RNA sequence: AAAAAAAAAAAAAAAAAAAAAAAAAAAAAAAAAAAAAAAAAAAAA
């Protein structure tokens, strides 16, 4: 099939069809360029008056995010940290046996001249600083990515977070449109401090001020959803790693899994940079995405659905893949896993089931190759019990929103 | 499959994982570094004044923590309390024989340097004070963790209980947003306190101030709600914690059966520091939390729904665990319960069922086992081709339908729908 | 025609006026317009619900 | 009389799409919208 041709007048034609770039980048594979983070903070000026800089900037429509920006500098410098044990990633070492260290020793610059109010926009506020006003500020990242009433669900919380030991009102007017500081996300060194922030925190989960990560927190593996769907399929199969990866049925959902398996990019490590990958723009089109792995997105939820997933009932439903070969392949993995449990007898008192005592009874365990074996038994076609299952898995399933593989599964599979 | 590798091409691949730390942390493992539970208490200064920054503070959204921290030290040195037995916990002594003992034994200290108000908030409260006061201080431990109308459910409540033999009225303004007072929760040395008032009273239940406890009750195992779904389990299968135990059939429901029975914690202990692991901060990160027993935790309420549990119905539906194998479990655990009920005389008059006739009979074969072994239920359930039959499945469907309000994510709401249909 | 090309000028053949009848659209490709996506909305495709 | 898509200028074609996205998932701790104790027919001269 590489020479297609037309048969009646028998001349050639090829087949081609708009190409389709953007390569991923991944985190490991960047710091063969660079081995240090830049975040460009400007003004090293007073913090005293950064404070109100954005305190009055937020009361209203315009705060510049390269005051914001500095402000988090200079409220986040709780140099607080003991490393109790090492730390560094990709090369970059970040502190060794106990060292102290602050949210910032992921390397800082310092760059352009612009910048708003002058001396003072008002000397109105106090050290009721670092308490909140970067927490709330940083809680912005997170309620700026997001688009319906979990928006003002996403603040009115996000917002219940300063009230804590602190105790105040909300600030700023317009409720969203993804537009009143939702551009803070547009801004490299903005990410950069959030990512750093959480990274932080996350190592340090105990500090008092690690409440911070309310917002910072869907930066770790932002743009990693497929990554993620990997680990809950798993999960949700209680199934290993890597006997929920021989479970993969489709060329180009095993493609995306070895694009995202691909190695010394420090996934599986404790505390890396790899989560924040997109945010420390290590990478610009992360190869954890469910877009660029839309397949194996598509397929290990619907399978979790299938299982009785929770989250997956609203995962949606990546387009311009190949649905009815990623359903069959996820349907049957959700039937093997779901039909035969995992049960066996774990405590006793000397007695326990040793349990070594039909034509085509569904096979007995969970291996890829006893079920491929007894699909194509099944003419390589979906049965009635296990499309019965998959109808009990998604019947009485309500409120599903449209394109998610919930709703795709319902339709699917209850009629 | 230590080792996975592509066919087509050949090559290697590792699937690997984000990681998921933060292990747990038992109490007892705690005091093999401090012998004491320091309570900083700041302002040992009077407590007149005290009871004051407290009632004037509280009209009004601010009062300092460090304040009713500080006021309750105050109006709690009811140093009542005769141990009429002994009292010990992790090495720890509390007090022998006779000992006389005050809700403080619990290490006390003294902190920092800012306080609010200046020498006198006012002149007005009366030793009116332990009497209430400090009740319904502690009360707002238990409000403050809530987040539905049974926050004015339980505050309105938690508020009839200062009426009493005391009869003193209703306080602060906004009703809840888990903000008002809900920080208190967030103070090391708060929870302390109301830990210590708990287990006070929780051994010296007859006192007089006991019904303090009124919120200061949601502090004993806190974040240990898998272990005491273990013991509602058990009740409610009228088995042994043993014989439930075995009844374990997933690995995962068996390492956390494993994490939570470690030994040397004082789980079953009388009156121990244990159930206040989380309070006292002897533990950051209970090994007895739904969420550290997922797996468990579904399990056991899940099993007790079917068994007709009214607690059950309402129990979290936890996330990433394996639900239809820990269902599949459930099911079978709660049908061997179930079906096969635990009659036996138990009374007479010198005439008894000997039970033992001759068990020669006519359903010859595959009907459910006699009792409640596991293992002759595991037979069973191998003998089924493993798949949950008919009859355990409408035993299910009737435990679960005719249930109603049921609310989202809970177990409850999980097995209607997994069963009546 | 540059079709598969990474960066070229073909697919804006139209607004660039390298063409005043496109020869890829629907119109001039009616029924493989048709049969392609009446296909894909066979196949589950959420796209094709709405080609005219 | 003349007519006959209440067709149509073309060009057109998802009332698709900036990029990045992807549970209208999440501080963490939790987890019966259980629970002072005592009780518990919203039973009773």
């Amino acid at each position: 099939s590489v020479t297609v041709k037309r048969i009646i007048d028998n001349t050639v034609i090829v087949p081609k069809l708009p190409a389709n770039e953007d390569p991923v980048e991944y985190p490991a594979d960047y710091f063969r360029k660079s081995k240090e983070i830049p975040l460009y903070i400007n003004t090293t000026k007073s913090l005293s008056d950064l404070r109100g800089y954005v305190y009055q900037g937020l009361k209203s429509g315009n705060v510049s995010i390269i005051h914001v920006n500095s402000y988090l500098y200079g409220a986040l410098k709780d140099i607080r940290g003991k490393l109790d044990k090492d730390w560094s990633s990709f090369g970059i070492n970040i502190g060794k046996a106990g060292d102290t260290i602050g949210i910032f020793d992921l390397v800082s610059l310092k760059a352009l001249d612009g910048v708003l109010p002058d001396g003072v926009s008002d000397a109105s506020r106090t050290s009721a600083d670092d308490k909140w006003l970067p927490l709330y500020l940083l809680g912005l990242y997170r309620v700026g990515r997001t688009q319906m009433p979990e928006y003002r669900k996403k603040l009115m919380d996000g917002l219940t977070n300063q009230c804590k030991m602190i105790n105040e009102q909300f600030e700023p007017l317009v409720p969203e449109g993804r537009d009143i500081f939702d551009v803070w996300g547009n801004d490299s060194n903005y990410t950069k401090i959030v990512a750093a922030v959480d990274m932080f925190f996350h190592m340090f989960k105990k500090h008092e001020c690690a409440s911070f990560r309310y917002g910072t927190i869907v930066s770790r593996f932002k743009d990693c959803a497929a990554l993620a769907t990997f680990g809950h399929l798993c999960k949700i199969t209680g199934m290993s790693t890597e006997d929920v990866t021989t479970w993969i049925l489709n060329r180009e959902v095993a493609d995306e899994m070895v694009q995202m398996m691909l190695p010394g990019q420090e996934i599986d490590k404790a505390d890396s940079y790899m989560p924040y990958l997109i945010d420390f723009g290590l990478s610009s089109k992360s190869p954890y995405s469910s877009v660029k792995n839309p397949a194996f997105h598509f397929w290990g939820q619907l399978t979790a659905l299938l299982l009785r997933s929770t989250r997956a009932r609203n995962a949606r439903q990546p387009d311009d893949i190949e649905y009815t070969s990623l359903t069959t392949a996820g349907l049957l993995y959700a039937y093997a896993v779901g039909s035969s449990a995992d049960l066996a007898q774990q405590f006793c008192v000397g007695d326990n089931k040793y349990t070594p005592d039909t034509t085509n009874a569904p096979p007995q365990g969970r291996d890829v190759v006893e079920w491929l074996g007894w699909f194509e038994d099944q003419n390589r076609k979906p049965t009635p019990d296990m499309m019965q299952y998959a109808k009990r898995a998604v019947m009485s399933l309500q409120g599903l929103r449209e394109k998610t593989i919930g709703k795709y599964a319902k339709s699917e599979f209850d009629k």
